[PDB]
């Protein structure tokens, strides 16, 4: 997260870190045994880390649970990042309380202008590299389809939306991928891509979760 703020320990209780010896992506807990992330985060050998604030220090609310299966969306195209979404099942159920909690799926697609909370452990610099160790947060509005397509001609599908600031300075970034965009208490986006970070007229691009609620529910119901 570039230009954000320190969330505070366990204030984003659905935020997970995907660990394969190191944090490599975020995700969102959507029930006690399922996490949703970005398909471009896929790898074997994932351990899901819940209850994290400082990902380099054991602070006392962590749950470390290995993945039993990962399901990349059947239509994921890694070249275009269309359908950049995947589901990760936990080997055992997470224990849920105030510091570890699932985030509700949307009942509808949120509108341009809605303010959302974007969070992750990714790079905090647009020129250079500094990773924060504790969870960072950003409040940002969903942008119109027309501003999104004008920023990224030929690249925005119906499964994507932009959020952030056309002036730059505030954005998600490398290492935030797979993590949440939450608006009015519902998971509306997954951190997916962007040209650099916090650049002018290059806002963040996010997987549009509302398109995938039926796939997520039916996948969970049969796996
Ligand atoms: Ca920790």
């Amino acid at each position: 997260i570039v230009g954000g703020y320190t969330c505070g320990a366990n204030t984003v209780p659905y935020q997970v870190s995907l660990n394969s010896g190191y944090h490599f992506c975020g995700g969102s807990l959507i029930n006690s045994q399922w996490v949703v992330s970005a398909a471009h985060c896929y790898k074997s050998g994932i351990q899901v880390r819940l209850g994290e604030d400082n990902i380099n220090v054991v602070e006392g609310n962590e749950q470390f649970i290995s993945a039993s299966k990962s399901i990349v969306h059947p239509s994921y195209n890694s070249n275009t990042l269309n359908n950049d979404i995947m589901l990760i099942k936990l080997k055992s159920a997470a224990s849920l309380n105030s510091r570890v909690a699932s985030i509700s799926l949307p009942t509808s697609c949120a509108s341009a202008g809605t303010q959302c909370l974007i969070s992750g452990w990714g790079n905090t610099k647009s020129s250079g590299t500094s990773y924060p160790d504790v969870l960072k947060c950003l409040k940002a509005p969903i942008l119109s389809d027309s501003s999104c397509k004008s920023a990224y001609p030929g690249q925005i599908t119906s499964n994507m939306f932009c959020a952030g600031y056309l002036e730059g300075g505030k954005d998600s970034c490398q290492g935030d991928s797979g993590g949440p965009v939450v608006c009015s208490g519902k998971l509306q986006g997954i951190v997916s891509w962007g040209s650099g970070c916090a650049q002018k007229n290059k806002p963040g691009v996010y997987t549009k979760v509302c398109n995938y609620v039926s796939w997520i529910k039916q996948t969970i119901a049969s796996n």
